[PDB]
This record gives structure tokens, C-alpha cells and sequence, in this order.
């Protein structure tokens, strides 16, 4: 098969350590160095502080009852706490699951319950969001005033790190949580391992020709969420690895940010696009002294390098699932080198990248548009609870099929075509398949589905499902179309079932919708 690979050649991983251990292996080279700045106060965490403070964590999660294996909700903005909480649950052999402080009490209320959450950090005003469900084992813990009867952070930071639990962790066991996109169905626990994370890390910013040129020597700008896995990966593990100081800021003022960069000196900014496209307007850039910004991470290309010449602008592609990194270009590695316009990058090293047709389930050479898949230890181990889920998106060959249309030219460059291109166009609705596909395998007649979209005259196409029914099976279409339709919002639902002997399958075991799609393309 047609196998793509990183421009970089492979590096050294660990195989056999801990995400802490590996992440603070150097801490001595920088045990005093900045380790977390306080944006919102100032406040300055040594490495060496932050390290004590981790096992100091370890044991106090133990001391309330928070065991191996035990999941652990963090419900904070961007702070040193959820630093902190981070790498005392990873030292406690505990799992963290991260949301976004804003989100609503019910989607609060499902992560939770989802997660088999047993304890929940955050912040005093968000006590009224989580006040309901606790009530319906789960413990919850403030980091700033404990209304009620809540616990405080400080039970953990203060703890005596002589009793924290000797604990033997294995690197295939998940230590981050982070829930997917909804962009195949309902939002599934991603369950990211010690040895998964370390790889990713790894690819980033090891080797003596690293992807990503970090080090104690720069400053790391942290105003993305740290609750989304590109951020808790990307800058907090990452800055970690490197022994960098990262600068955290809670939320920030967009329109001040050029003063903070100055002040802090800011070398490494991860930003968004409106906040990128912003400073690169500002009439003032000229009056700031801005000589340490080296990198800022993502038309509006071309002005971000003509107003920050001192700085590169590099690129990156992830997805949950993939743990997150897929890819990144090559403009800021130790060796650095140009990526031609419209590229994401080149596949992350140690890891091996291959475009599938869509219908026959063939690797295709390069120029050629497919399906993006990936290989690695970085993915994902699986779904939370959900092996069926996890067996139809990572085939028996280890590849994961991210669902994304790309291609790879001659450079090895890769550029993104489509995106969600599984989806089922019905009247302005959009129908992931596999959420369709897991309810229609489930019952009992039923061994295996596959969902298509169908052309309709009128909602352009509507869900339609092949379905291989067991051998003495009667179960007809209508009782099939109403068992999916009691499941169901009205627009998800299947209005055709074709039963088949089976549903077309790659070698790899991947199920061709495509070429189902393409079957109905007469009717």
C-alpha cells in the first residue's frame, strides 16, 4: 500500500513511563525556572513547586477517597490549578475529564454522569451549575472559597506528599479524558494513555531535529482553554516537557495582548484566528517591543508574517480521536523548512499516515483525494464503554479514519479537501451515520448496518439504512424504520431499509458507505 510518512526521521519514545515522569524527566535542568505564570495575578510557580505540589496532590486525592483508576472532572478556565490537579491525578494514577467552565448545568450534569466522575474542581460561582447533580456521590471541591459543604483545592495542595500512594502504572492506562466532537453522533469519552500522550509530546518537541523548537529559554502564551485537549497537549504538557515557563491567563483583554506579550515576553503564541488577525492590524505594533515573539501557531497568512518578520507562522491539523496531532509543517523545527500554501503540514513522526478511497477502501498514491487515516501509538485507545463504536473507526490494522477528504502532493505536503463528508444532507439537517448505525446494530435481528444518504427530491437526502438481519430474522422494514424512530429525533430518522447478505467491507475491515452510497445512486 501507498504508506506516507513525516519529512523527519523517527525518534526515541519511552515506552515504559508515566505521562508525569516523562513530562518532568528534566525538571532538574530548570528545577528553579519559571514553571507557571499567573496571568490575572502574577503569581509565579516554580518547577520544583509545581512537582512537589503534584505528589502533595497525589496524596490528598487518596486521603478523600479519589483511587487508581478514578475519574477525576475539572471544570476550571485556564489556570495553575488545573495544572496542579493535572499532574497530581496523572501521579495518583487517576483520569482527568475536562469542560468548558460556560457550558450549561445539564451538559455539566452529562459529562459528569457520562465520566463516572467522583470528584469535580472548580470555581465557587460555578457550585449553583453542579449543586444538582451531586445531589443525584460525587464529590465537589472549589479552588477559591468551598460554599456549603464543598472541599478545597488547598486539601490537596497542602497534603503530606510522604503518604501519597506507591502506585504501579501501566502506559496503555488512559489518563485524559477528553470528550470527541458530535460530529459522528452523541460526544464519546476519548480515553487518551500515558504512553499515548508521551508519544504525542514526543513527536512535538524531541529529538535533536524537533517538529516544534521549544525550551526553557522561551515563554508560552496559554489564552486558549486548557480543558480542550490541543491546549492541555500543545501548550501545558508540551511547555512542561521543554522545562518553558507557560503564561496563563484565566481570560484575557483582546486589544491588550500586545502589552502582555511585551511585558512577559512572549515567544510562542497560540492563537486563534480573530485574535491573530487583531494584533497583525494594530497601528501600534511599532511601539511595542515585540523582538521576542518567535512563533505564533494558528490571505491572512501573508500580513501575520509581513507584521511579525521576527516570528514564523506555523501550521497544525488534529482531531481528538488522533490524540490530537495529526499533523504540522515544518517552519519552526530546530531545521526548519517551507510549507507550499494551503498545506496543514506533513504527518506528525513516528507514525504513518495513508489516503483511502472512499468506496473500495485502497490506499491512493499521492496527488490523489481520500479518506485521511493514521497510525501511531499518540491515538486515542477507544471510546469510553463503547468497544462497537471503537472497532468502526479504528480498523483490526490499527489505522484511524478521521473521515476527513485530503490529499498528499509530491512535497509530502498534505492539504484538506472536506471535512464531515460522512454526513447525511437532510432539509438543512445534517445525520451522522454511525450514530444511526450503533442503534440499528443493537437489536437483537440485526448483526450488522451501514447509513447512507439517499437523493430526495424534496430534503436533497434523507437517511437510508442497509441492514443485514440474522438468518431467521422476519423482522420487516417498517418495524425496523419505527424501532430507529422511538430512538430518535424526527430529522435523524431512517426513512428506507434494504436488507443485504452483507455490508461491503475493506481487507482492513473499514465498511465502504461510500460504495453503498454509490449502489443507490440509480433509485
Amino acid at each position: 500500500e501507498f504508506i506516507f510518512r513525516s519529512k523527519l526521521p523517527d525518534i526515541y519514545i519511552p515506552k515504559n513511563l508515566p505521562l508525569h515522569s516523562y513530562v518532568l524527566e528534566n525538571l532538574s535542568n530548570h528545577s528553579s525556572k519559571p514553571c507557571l505564570i499567573n496571568g490575572a495575578n502574577g503569581d509565579v510557580y516554580t518547577y520544583a513547586d509545581v512537582e512537589l505540589t503534584a505528589r502533595r496532590v497525589a496524596s490528598g486525592l487518596n486521603k478523600i477517597g479519589i483511587q487508581q483508576g478514578d475519574v477525576i472532572m475539572l471544570f476550571l478556565p485556564s489556570s495553575p490549578e488545573f495544572v496542579l490537579a493535572f499532574l497530581g491525578a496523572s501521579h495518583r494514577g487517576a483520569i482527568i475529564t475536562a469542560a468548558n467552565p460556560f457550558s450549561t448545568p445539564a451538559e455539566l450534569a452529562k459529562h459528569a454522569k457520562a465520566s463516572r466522575a467522583k470528584l469535580l474542581i472548580t470555581q465557587a460561582c460555578y457550585y449553583e451549575k453542579v449543586k444538582d447533580f451531586a445531589r443525584e456521590d460525587v464529590k465537589v471541591m472549589c479552588v477559591d472559597s468551598a460554599p456549603d459543604g464543598c472541599l478545597h483545592f488547598s486539601e490537596l495542595t497542602q497534603a503530606d506528599e510522604n503518604e501519597a500512594p506507591q502506585v504501579d502504572i501501566s502506559p496503555d492506562d488512559v489518563v485524559a479524558l477528553p470528550y470527541s466532537s458530535g460530529t459522528t453522533g452523541l460526544p464519546k469519552g476519548v480515553m487518551l494513555t500515558h504512553k499515548g500522550l508521551i508519544t504525542s509530546v514526543a513527536q512535538q518537541v524531541d529529538g535533536d531535529n524537533p517538529n516544534l523548537y521549544f525550551h526553557s529559554e522561551d515563554v508560552i502564551l496559554c489564552v486558549l482553554p486548557m480543558f480542550h485537549i490541543y491546549a492541555l497537549n500543545s501548550i501545558m504538557l508540551c511547555g512542561l516537557r521543554v522545562g518553558a515557563p507557560i503564561l496563563i491567563m484565566p481570560k484575557f483583554e483582546i486589544g491588550s495582548l500586545l502589552g502582555l506579550i511585551e511585558k512577559y515576553k512572549v515567544s510562542i503564541a497560540p492563537v486563534v484566528p480573530p485574535v491573530m488577525m487583531s494584533i497583525a492590524k494594530s497601528p501600534d505594533l511599532d511601539k511595542h517591543d515585540l523582538s521576542s515573539l518567535r512563533m505564533i501557531k494558528s490571505e491572512l497568512e501573508d500580513t501575520v508574517r509581513a507584521k511579525f518578520p521576527q516570528a514564523r507562522l506555523g501550521q497544525g491539523y488534529g482531531m481528538t480521536e488522533a490524540g490530537p496531532v495529526l499533523a504540522m509543517c515544518l517552519a519552526f523545527a530546530k531545521e526548519p523548512f517551507d510549507i507550499k500554501p494551503g498545506a496543514c503540514g506533513t504527518v506528525v513522526r513516528n507514525a504513518e499516515m495513508k489516503i483511502v478511497d472512499p468506496e473500495t477502501g485502497a490506499s491512493l498514491p499521492r496527488n490523489q483525494p481520500g479518506e485521511i487515516c493514521i497510525r501511531g501509538d499518540q491515538i486515542m485507545k477507544g471510546y469510553l464503554n463503547d468497544p462497537e463504536a471503537t472497532s468502526r473507526t479504528i480498523d483490526k490494522e490499527g489505522w484511524l479514519h478521521t473521515g476527513d477528504i485530503g490529499y498528499i502532493d509530491d512535497d509530502d505536503e498534505l492539504f484538506i479537501v472536506d471535512r464531515l463528508k460522512e454526513l447525511i444532507k437532510y432539509k438543512g439537517f445534517q445525520v451522522a451515520p454511525a450514530e444511526l448505525e450503533a442503534l440499528l446494530i443493537a437489536h437483537p435481528e440485526i448483526s450488522d448496518a451501514a447509513v447512507v444518504g439517499l437523493k430526495d427530491e424534496d430534503a436533497g437526502e434523507v437517511p437510508v439504512a442497509f441492514v443485514v438481519k440474522s438468518e431467521k430474522s422476519q423482522a420487516t422494514e417498517d418495524e425496523i424504520k419505527q424501532y430507529i424512530s422511538k430512538q430518535v429525533i424526527f430529522y435523524k430518522r431512517i426513512k428506507r431499509v434494504f436488507f443485504i447478505e452483507a455490508i461491503p467491507k475493506a481487507p482492513s475491515g473499514k465498511i465502504l458507505r461510500k460504495n453503498l452510497k454509490e449502489k443507490l445512486a440509480g433509485i
